């Protein structure tokens, strides 16, 4: 029922309007805690991990590299949360080695897919698992 | 007595000689079980890198250049309490990811600003005198 959303922020904000996109339909499936991430470090940093240990799952967009997303996601598989991370290929980017073989099970799944599918595979993830 | 040191690699490889350089004066203070950041699929390298991060001693980490894997091993080695040293060059133009330099806490967690010609005294003085 609560969802943790990340996405770069100081790594670069190509793909806002798709974390956007991506927060808007976690909705139906959670409340998202995260929002800021489709719209003082001391602060924030305490205030996303109190978000994240209250987090049911835990979903990344990892396509652009971001030292935050990656540190929510080892802070979150710490804390034994269910991972879903969505990478897309046709970026040409070759996703960290770190999250693509953190893959393991039903708890930590990387996905890739096509931009113009988020919606859809966001729909297959919860339904299957949620 | 043993060092596990994080530098981007599919994030970019900008500052490939500045983590020759941590690495080189590392070694004056342990062994780097990482020493190929500076130069077998990606689950052998995420479990080779997990368990030399569980056997550290201490963790030490560029942040200058955005990483998902840097990230991951800071939040890996922060839950397991192990002693983090994170050194970021603001001269790149950069501002350090908000979960990097907020996540600092005493001596468990540091943020080190440096200027690129002092990062080894930086490195010195970290060993000398701000490693519990
Ligand atoms: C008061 C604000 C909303 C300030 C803006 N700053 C932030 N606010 C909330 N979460 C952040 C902020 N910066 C980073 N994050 C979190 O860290 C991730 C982005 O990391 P990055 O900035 O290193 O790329 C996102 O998934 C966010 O959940
Ligand atoms: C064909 C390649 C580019 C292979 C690189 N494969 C790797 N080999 C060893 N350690 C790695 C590798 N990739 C990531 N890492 C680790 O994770 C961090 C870099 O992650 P990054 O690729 O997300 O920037 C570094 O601190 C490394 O310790």
């Amino acid at each position: 029922r609560s969802v943790y959303f990340c996405g770069s922020i100081r790594g670069g904000r190509e793909d806002q309007a798709l974390y956007a996109r991506i927060v808007s339909r976690l909705r139906r499936y959670g409340k998202v805690l995260t929002e800021h991430v489709a719209d003082g470090d001391q602060f924030i940093h305490e205030q996303n991990l109190n978000w994240l240990q209250q987090a049911d799952v835990v979903v990344a967009e990892v396509t652009q590299p971001s030292l935050g997303v990656g540190y929510e996601l080892g802070r979150a598989v710490a804390l034994g949360k269910p991972i879903l991370c969505l990478f897309r290929p046709q970026s040409g980017r070759v996703l960290s080695a770190m999250i693509r073989g953190a893959a393991d099970g039903s708890r930590f799944q990387v996905w890739d897919y096509a931009e113009g599918e988020v919606e859809t595979m966001l729909d297959r993830y919860f339904e299957a698992y949620l």
